[PDB]
């Protein structure tokens, strides 16, 4: 449980994330580096919290937080976490628009599944960049315009939580969030009257209409975690498997 028990094998992203190898049995993790150097005692008590709630989270849709390691002689943090081969939700969206290529609807349909349990687990107890990959088509929960910014939290709530996953589930449709603007004051005016484009005509009404649920303006007319998970589109196939 020290920095030196693992080898770094590169950096995914820059504090700083890199994908490394614990020596003893030779086992691909992440860890992502914190230096707390400029924090104060209650910042840092505040991080130390922090990250023991995160040790906590166990589930197959929320990134595993494994081990927290300091290095006080760089007054480093390291949390090591799983490794998740496929990258984030991000990437794929923004591979799709690349390759003009539309993302099958059994993959929305699995994120849309993942996602949805992770969120009723964190209830228990959101945008493609905070969304990982295994390599096994699972998908996990980790972790500028605000896009998905509800109607309410725009204002002064789990079914704000369905708005945001509403508008995640719409641009791995459409390659695009879907209300756009140029400026924030715009945003927030598109938001406010609630009217978008339908997901492309390859996406099946069932799915268009559960999306578009997620998405209406009124939060007690968006559909639970529950209502969500009782669509006859969402089969076991699309939930986690190891
Ligand atoms: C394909 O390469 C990429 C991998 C990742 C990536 C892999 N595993 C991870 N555990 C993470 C990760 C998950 C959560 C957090 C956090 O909670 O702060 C941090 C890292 C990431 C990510 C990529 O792009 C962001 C990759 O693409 C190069
Ligand atoms: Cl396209
Ligand atoms: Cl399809
Ligand atoms: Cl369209």
């Amino acid at each position: 449980s020290r920095a030196e028990d693992y080898e770094v094998l590169y950096t995914i992203g820059t504090g700083r994330c890199q994908k490394i190898r614990r020596k003893s049995d030779g086992k691909i993790l992440v860890w992502k580096e914190l230096d707390y150097g400029s924090m104060t005692e209650a910042e840092k008590q505040m991080l130390v919290s922090e990250v023991n709630l995160l040790r906590e989270l166990k589930h197959p849709n929320i990134v595993r937080y494994y081990d927290r390691i300091i290095d006080r002689t760089n007054t480093t943090l390291y949390i090591v976490m799983e490794y998740c081969e496929g990258g984030d939700l991000a990437s794929v969206i923004t591979k799709g628009t690349k390759e003009r290529q539309y993302l099958d609807e059994e993959f929305v349909l699995r994120v849309m599944t993942q996602l949805t349990l992770a969120l009723k687990e964190c209830h228990r107890r959101l945008k493609p960049a905070n969304v990982f990959l295994d390599g096994k088509q699972n998908v996990k929960l980790g972790d500028g315009t605000p896009y998905y910014m509800s109607p309410e939290q725009m204002n002064r709530n789990e079914k704000s939580d369905i708005w945001s996953l509403g508008c995640l589930l719409y641009e791995l449709c459409a390659l695009m969030p879907p209300f756009t603007a140029f400026s924030q004051k715009e945003l927030a005016g598109k938001i406010r009257e609630g009217k978008f484009r339908r997901i492309p005509y390859r996406y099946s009404d069932e799915l268009n209409e559960i999306i578009t649920r997620m998405l209406n303006l009124k939060d007690y007319h968006r559909p639970s975690v529950e209502e969500i998970l009782e669509n006859p589109l969402i089969l076991e196939h699309h939930h986690h498997h190891h």
